[PDB]
């Protein structure tokens, strides 16, 4: 009979309905259709196709799908972002990072669970670009707050694992005296960083290198940074190379630059903390973030584990802060301002 | 200031939270962890790992993620499906089809929108296995209803595009006189069909061929089916080969078997019908289904377009029915019972 | 142990969380706080209190509650409507009708289920005001569409069960030549109608009477309307007085005004129609609407039952239409344009 | 044109859809229909009507409404609780308290905001019965944990503001040696307490008095309790009588019983704490709870304010605990075990 089955089916596949919506919103941003709709206000599929070099029948299908979900409006003149569509604008970075960067990673979990199957891969170009977009809201203001509390003023800034260079673009625009250097090991992210710096008119003040963090510190250069930012990069080194390697890397930084101010941003691993995981942002963001870190070659640890690593590396904590409670009130994103002990 | 940003962020990325949940539920089913939890009732990560050949730290991460979402319970003895987890059991086919089969397809939409980029690919093995799982609820009962209304009793059944052979397994178990033949062009789906038929003890009554529908009808065989089922296959032929090819294929069927009863199941294309698209199942299932058909080499048309194709092919409609309103009340899934005019 | 109980509790009481939010949004509109926030942009509790004659500690509690739900933003200068709060503006009529008018009705259902307990009461003033607010979107445009299909021109309009007189105000602003008369039996609704007509500068063109529909038609007056509108009033007469009374009332209308055009708006009773009840607006609005109509002295019947009543009353159907699919695509709200047979 | 209005309307009035569902679930429990469906498994409206003395057409309306929402299933034999309906069972206390006890309170907020309008009323019988139902999960296990940490053994227990006496029934069933006395000032709650104690076969061990807490301590009796429980009652006395009255009341307790162990359960007022208010249970339960406490004659204060009151009353804190993180992980429900300083 299957009595009452349909009502249970509609609820049972609600995650699938939102799964397709999340990928469709990601493409709406990533293909620049979102930016096109903002600029044109109303655009026919023909006009959007001519501008972005797309095929009309496929574009009309995406637009009809989004209109059925209320993201777009359709009039005789074409399609436009609805109020709900416009409201998505600030969240671009989260879609780019988690869908663009990590969709393949989540899809690989079944095969990667097998004994000896290795780490799930990701699209590190989208992870870096998306992460930088998110950092505009949480990590960049946290880094700015920590920088203002250091005894010295920043004049030469080094950002290792810089993604598309958004921290350097924001700090340099706000603080005109700064000269900066970013290192990004992902080739795609490195190319986006060189492009962003050029587009912002900062190429005379900011250089980007295609390099990993450890290899950059082992390389030869005359730049003498007074600040180094490690935004969510130490846990990647921790997973990739191990704890002794992280301690040695931090020791190398203060051996080479004894007067440097280090700003480290990390996520506290509270995956197994029942109360922390009930916060709406811990469930929407941190729960999938913790899951992907169990399948990739990256290792999140607790606030106390980081403090112990800093002590072992011969670093003193100047101050520790979490993000503004207006953007992320979980207390899981922590910034540390450190100096040589 | 970003005043009130976090509350908007939690709602803004709700599709991403459910996107990861949908992929995680898909793996819970696909890896056989769901079946293991049903059998064991409670299982430690060590016990599940030993049984399925998995790695404990990755499995513990998936289990902790699912426990945070309420799908699993954790006690000192291990993990178990919660009431919410158990409730997911009937929906396996939808997760396997839409996530397993079509996740890559949705992820390809951005690149496939470009002029000349071609059709998005899919994992046709998962599409066929998942589709057969869904058909247990909607299309198999619809096919059974249409078969009972035909003038002749079924003795030799041909199922073209059979997936894992679930229609043949269900009809043969319920109707012991039937001999059946299935054709599935996807190698993976064909192998699952041979395995399912063997596991059900039906290899003496059901044969499966690795073949497409048109090529199967052009092949040489002595089998004289009195019923042919085309469950969601004509729209694939329509997209792949065009309307004249579909008409010629239908004409070939009644030329070769003039007394045959044809049962065709298709989805009515009402993507642009405002009222139809507000039904909860049209939004959860048919909206993403219509979207994927704009990006793959398959073409959905309306009920009237199908009736016109049948008239052109020299077929008469015996009866037309939609699915039981207890499982799918949209009126979009339509079954046609046809014979030679 | 209550293992995993909290996650089930948060979902289990989700209807209670939204129950309080719905009442709070209703008060935000009804107390004029919503209009105050629109005008001031930002207001401290002190400023809102002084303007509306409210108590600061209670107002701060409502504001903090709404801020936690994201309806309001709080800055050093005070509270403001968020983008989410602004987006609620068009829905005022639904909150005023279903919460203001019918909260007491839903709350009485437990006691009214008892044998001989009678009909649940409602706040008919809020039902009329709220219903008129809703009608701006659905029923007024439907009435306008039906009026344009009638032969001749409207010069004298009679609206029986007019609520706050919104149809008369809207029709008088679009058709500056018409004179109008409204009858509303609820004293509160009648007083709101006299006030709305005066505020719109229409008192020289529109008269309102405190009267029921049947009693108005039995009264003495020289007004010769060429159009009579019965917007969701016949089913109230049907419940209150019975089917013979409705037929007699309709007969009386065309006996007194043989050349009149009648426009009747009614809701088709499809409470027991599985497919109809899966539409998102059927669940959000029509399911509670049907429930209220089982506990109040009002009777909804099917489209065919209305057509039979019109035939028995000696009326002929000129045309029948449903609402625009841009506002209500259920097909449940039906407008009939009738004349004497 | 109202382009795309319907999709915005369905989301805009989602709180109203859940508002009606919450009231309907409350009645399903309160009228004993939920218990009837559990016992019968399947019941026709006629059978439920005959058993509970209800009217068939109204009951059929409630049942059809619930079936459309998936709470009930309908077969030829009648209606039954679906899996979703069965899953509601543990949450009865929350529906009885917040809907039964406080629906009138939320509905009065608009009028009670006016200067000099006084405190909103509530149905204290439903608040006490509902609160006791909730306490089975959170506060009773917390009280049991605190009792086990006190020196000696409980033999005489006094519960002031006992509601329906559920703590006394549960403590008497787990500790068969204890005698108990409860005081409840609400007449309805007092009568439910006398009935519950009798139904549990505990009338020879447990006495209930119709009295407030302060008046009970001022009355004459020979009972010498070694434990007194004040479960969510001190904040009611605080609002009703003021801080000096609460301090005097606590002083009176240890003056009369110098060796007594006091167990006080209170909710920490973190209404204005951004991070606390993002927890799913803080939004679902504590946000409406805080709102009700701004409109009723009850005052919630912070953990530090309670500790200060205890110090001023001459009490010393033995231990302080929050609820099990399996049921309530907000840290907002706090239990204090106190003794004379
Ligand atoms: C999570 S993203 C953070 C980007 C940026 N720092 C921010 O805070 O938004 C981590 C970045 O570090 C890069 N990365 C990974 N391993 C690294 C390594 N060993 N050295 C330097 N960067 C690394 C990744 O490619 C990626 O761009
Ligand atoms: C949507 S699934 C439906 C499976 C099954 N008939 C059912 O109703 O559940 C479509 C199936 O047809 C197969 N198919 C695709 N093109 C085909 C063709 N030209 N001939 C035969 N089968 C085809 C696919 O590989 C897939 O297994
Ligand atoms: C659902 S409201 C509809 C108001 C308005 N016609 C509209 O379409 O928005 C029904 C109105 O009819 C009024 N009413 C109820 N019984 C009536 C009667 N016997 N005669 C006239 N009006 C009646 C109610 O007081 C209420 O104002
Ligand atoms: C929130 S209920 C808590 C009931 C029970 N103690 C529990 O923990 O579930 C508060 C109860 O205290 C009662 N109450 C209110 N004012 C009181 C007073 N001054 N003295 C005693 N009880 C009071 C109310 O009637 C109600 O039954
Ligand atoms: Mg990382
Ligand atoms: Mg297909
Ligand atoms: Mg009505
Ligand atoms: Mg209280
Ligand atoms: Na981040
Ligand atoms: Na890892
Ligand atoms: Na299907
Ligand atoms: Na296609
Ligand atoms: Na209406
Ligand atoms: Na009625
Ligand atoms: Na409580
Ligand atoms: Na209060």
């Amino acid at each position: 009979e299957n009595t009452g089955f349909e009502t249970t089916l509609i609820k049972g596949i609600e995650p699938i309905r939102q799964f397709v919506l999340a990928i469709s919103i990601y493409h709406l941003f990533d293909t620049k259709l979102f930016s096109l709709l903002i600029k044109h206000e109303v655009a026919s599929p023909e006009v959007a196709c001519n501008e972005l070099g797309m095929e009309k029948e496929k574009l009309l299908g995406l637009f009809r799908y989004l209109k059925n979900e209320g993201i777009l409006l359709e009039t005789i003149d074409g399609f436009s972002l609805s109020k709900e569509g416009h409201a998505l604008a600030p969240f671009e970075g989260w879609y780019v990072m988690l869908v663009g960067g990590y969709a393949t990673t989540f899809l690989q979990m079944g095969e990667r669970l097998q004994e000896g199957a290795g780490w799930a891969t990701r699209d590190a170009t989208k992870v870096g670009v998306g992460s930088c977009g998110i950092s505009h809201f949480d990590a960049i203001p946290l880094t700015r707050s920590l920088m203002a509390q250091a005894p010295g003023t920043c004049t030469k800034l080094l950002d290792l694992g810089c993604g598309n260079g958004r921290y350097l673009a924001e700090f340099c625009k706000a603080l005109p005296q700064i000269q900066a250097w970013g290192a990004e090991p992902d080739r795609g992210g490195f190319e986006e960083a060189v492009d962003l710096i050029e587009k912002e008119g900062l190429s005379h003040r900011v250089h980007i290198s295609h390099s990993g963090a450890v290899e950059f510190l082992d390389s030869d250069f005359d730049f003498e940074p007074d600040f180094i930012v490690l935004g969510f990069v130490l846990h990647e080194i921790l997973g990739q190379a191990g704890r002794p390697a992280v301690v040695n890397f931090l020791k190398k930084i203060v051996h080479r630059f004894p007067a440097i101010n280090l700003i480290i941003i990390e996520v506290d691993n509270q995956f197994d903390n029942a109360g922390a995981m009930r916060h709406g942002l811990a469930l929407a963001y941190y729960n999938p973030y913790y899951l992907l870190h169990c399948f990739t070659n990256q290792l999140l640890v607790q606030d106390a584990d980081w403090l112990d690593i800093f002590a072992e590396a011969g670093l003193s904590l100047v101050t520790r802060e979490t993000t503004s409670d207006q953007v992320d009130s979980t207390g899981l994103e922590i910034g540390y301002l450190l100096r040589r002990a």
